[PDB]
């Protein structure tokens, strides 16, 4: 579960230290349809991140996407997901050497 | 100029083959660039990235003219839709260039912006 | 490099031993070209085996796929894979609490 | 044997239930299972399971009137043309049930063994 997650960003980003952020957005409606795609957007405001990476540890495929980018162009990210199942959208910004993390629940139906 | 377009033109060639490996590329209308036509001198230019070139698991975006030509790169499992914003600071009038990998295979597409 | 390869295998299997073992058989073309799909099969004779997994620790997705099953079913995945550039198929069995590993590497032209 | 057979189709929808939530499903031309006809009593039989649903990623074989009715599970990527084999002991006659999520869909065949 946790052990998951920490080691799917592990084999990202190495071993930084993770702190949690506010400087990290996610949008993702609060529930969905199961098996429906749904539009999730990722973004940061962090001035210096070179990397934003979106998880879904409960899923197969834990990492979903990664984004490299040079410091200072505000990356932003925006796709659709197929939800199965309440989960968490996990999403990792990396700026010099610490890693940033925000963390948002999508409830799905049935 | 022609000799300075053909110095990035040869830059990004390195640069694709660095990224992507010794692969043969084709020009492509399935991939969607969005930036100002024009812009401000030395300012933030908006642009977004998307295609529609089906198992497309990598975006990457080039500036050939600076000192590093690949400013981004956009790893993704495949049929997410995916759309990549970013800002980008501009000294002078210069060339987009988006490669995408799907399958086997890359697809480019250009977009100029003036400044 | 090495430590993707046993991050993935981490989040798969928890903390487990590991150790090379010729109990595990994995079929590949020697050289591949680039982009081609390539008939790749893994099996193993390990009696006590409850999943065999395939990982391709070079890729975004480190691993391609993972198989369930009750013990002495003596369990093979035989799959189509895209060759992109000379890479390690590395498979993981786990038979009770151990785990067993065995690598191959598949060489790709231009 | 009716009541067998409702007790067996009861465990069988738990399981699945279990394994992929309360999911609805349909049957499907779509999967592929190859095991004997017939069979010896009480030994191992081969059984290949492959599937052309599109985007499948998960297929899990069930044997509905056995202690626990889940016998395997495969997840994989989508697009690797997979093809999943095992060998299992059955002490009697029974039904050998795949389901194939694909999307956001379950898909199921079955497949009958005489022993
Ligand atoms: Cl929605
Ligand atoms: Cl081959």
């Amino acid at each position: 579960s946790a052990s998951k997650l920490d080691d799917a960003i592990a084999a990202k980003f190495g071993s930084l230290p993770i702190q949690e952020s506010t400087a990290i957005q996610i949008k993702a409606p609060e529930i969905a349809e199961n098996g429906a795609f749904v539009p999730v957007t990722v973004a940061t405001s962090i001035p210096g991140a070179t990397n934003i990476s979106i998880f879904t540890p409960a899923n197969f495929s834990p990492m979903v996407a990664s984004f490299d980018v040079l410091p200072r162009m505000k990356p932003e990210v925006s796709l659709r997901m197929r939800m199965a199942k309440t989960e968490n959208l996990v999403v990792v910004v990396q700026a010099g050497g610490k890693l940033y993390r925000a963390v948002r629940e999508v409830k799905v139906t049935i």
